[PDB]
């Protein structure tokens, strides 16, 4: 029993971190085999951050100019490269402890875990949605662009965030670990904002459901709607569509507590129309969206990693 | 920018945890040098828990009785000794990935962070506090003892916790590394209740400060008040009795942000009268009480580890 923000174990992660270092600008770095990634705004100087063009930047850059720390230790770049966003420092050290991995890029909604890292060294680890704007309400300071954010099935790490910039609003926004921004955003010092967020729907349900596989069940009814009328409630309250495919993921969850899944549309419809009347579901005075149907499953049912 | 329960990376911790087996019985231990320490109920059996007598339970088994994987890999116990509530198993292999540790138990109010694991192998990892009533707010299903609470401090692993029971509220109950529990409770399944909670009340402040270091500001005002009349109105919200200790504890965050202990004490006196007015502060719509001002100040100022 209970319920939490949990976050995947970042063992694995924490062996790739390290530190990247072009001119004044340190950064951190993702460390998979003999390759180095991480954003390539490193090569930027304080000048050159109005609308940067990386392609001369790079061309005009030696591998020297790249200092790796792996730790204590100094890495060797033997090779650069730029995939959109990122740059690929091929060195000449395999990390040992790579694990197997995959790299993925999420659909908003999706959650990942995220290693908060400073000059190559972890500092926290916190759980993440891709909002549906796609960007990230994290918790990143200075320098911590580079650190990354991933899910962890069986043994595999799927990284599927790596972090380049915060907007004027706080969200954050990155990339996945092929360089393409999640999102409109550029790497550009210039005006760029995060847009109209809406709540991630299924989530909010995958987290009632939650509610009510942990003892919760004040917020249900015996009312039932359409999928039709539950979109026309959602989208005014700034919800995201319901889709069939939705209602199909929130099988497993609707099966294991006998609770059809147009009935829990019902309970959160009621839920946003009469509010929480200042009560809280899981410890919470406002709907959680931050949790999808598999993490709800991960955590209520109980499953582990190697 | 952004605030978030964030947990220390658990790398260190994943590779201390192992399966534990007596009998019927499989839960976690943890490993450092040549010892797996785990709860002294692994020795039960169905009959045996209404009122075990655990030194006669411990004379009867003989060491092969205990199972220990390391992963795929057998442990062999060579001795075993119950100090408290824990069981000490001295094996034969050391174990290489022991980091520096301490064990140290903490006072109600602090923080650590859980690793959830399941037949040796981290689930996940999640932050919490010890609550007055020395119980934790956790997620722990069945199999989950044997779990470890702990904070990072450079390159030390302070252990804290380890996991023994979940109470009828639903709330978790265990122990120092010493096998103290924090509490009044016994590994006994018998009749055990938690015991009125309180608010803790300095993580609140300090809460409300990480919040002015991030950007909100709405919640101030002009008004001061002393500590004593501002214990009064806390005491009638059920929140902890602040010190004049606290206040110092304070010291940076109040000097970091220019609002005096006593000012933010009177923001905290009218939230509580007034309530939010169904606002959010950092993305919160309750008053957070599991950030201490070392949390706040380990985020807010971004501190790493080796
Ligand atoms: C990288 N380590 C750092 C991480 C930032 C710093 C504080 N919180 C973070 O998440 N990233 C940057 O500072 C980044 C610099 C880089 C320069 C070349 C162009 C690509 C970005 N910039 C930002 O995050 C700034 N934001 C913007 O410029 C944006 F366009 F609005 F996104 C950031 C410094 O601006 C404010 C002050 C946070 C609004
Ligand atoms: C250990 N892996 C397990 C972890 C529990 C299971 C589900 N969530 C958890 O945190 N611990 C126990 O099941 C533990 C068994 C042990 C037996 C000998 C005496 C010491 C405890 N017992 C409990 O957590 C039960 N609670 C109590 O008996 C208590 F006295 F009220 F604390 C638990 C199974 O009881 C309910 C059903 C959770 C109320």
């Amino acid at each position: 029993s209970g319920f939490r923000k949990m976050a995947f174990p970042s063992g694995k992660v924490e062996g790739c971190m390290v530190q990247v270092t072009c001119g004044t600008t340190t950064l951190n770095g993702l460390w998979l085999d003999d390759v180095v990634y991480c954003p390539r705004h490193v090569i930027c100087t304080s000048e050159d951050m109005l609308n940067p063009n990386y392609e001369d930047l790079l061309i005009r850059k030696s591998n020297h100019n790249f200092l790796v720390q792996a730790g204590n230790v100094q890495l060797r770049v033997i090779g650069h490269s730029m995939q959109n966003c990122v740059l690929k420092l091929k060195v000449d050290t395999a990390n040992p402890k790579t694990p197997k991995y995959k790299f993925v890029r999420i659909q908003p909604g999706q959650t990942f875990s995220v290693l908060a890292c400073y000059n190559g060294s972890p500092s926290g680890v916190y759980q993440c949605a891709m909002r549906p704007n796609f960007t990230i309400k994290g918790s990143f300071l200075n320098g911590s662009c580079g650190s990354v954010g991933f899910n962890i099935d069986y043994d595999c790490v799927s990284f599927c965030y790596m972090h380049h910039m915060e907007l004027p609003t706080g969200v954050h926004a990155g990339t996945d670990l092929e360089g393409n921004f999640y999102g409109p955003f550029v790497d550009r010092q210039t005006a760029q904002a995060a847009g109209t967020d809406t709540t991630i729907t299924v989530n909010v349900l995958a987290w009632l459901y939650a509610a009510v596989i942990n003892g919760d069940r004040w917020f249900l009814n015996r009312f039932t709607t359409t999928l039709n009328d539950f979109n026309l409630v959602a989208m005014k309250y700034n919800y995201e569509p319901l889709t069939q495919d939705h209602v199909d993921i929130l099988g497993p969850l609707s099966a294991q507590t006998g609770i059809a899944v147009l009935d829990m549309c019902a309970s959160l419809k009621e839920l946003l129309q009469n509010g929480m009347n200042g009560r809280t579901i899981l410890g919470s005075a406002l709907l959680e969206d931050e949790f999808t149907p598999f993490d709800v499953v991960r955590q209520c049912s109980g499953v582990t990693f190697q």
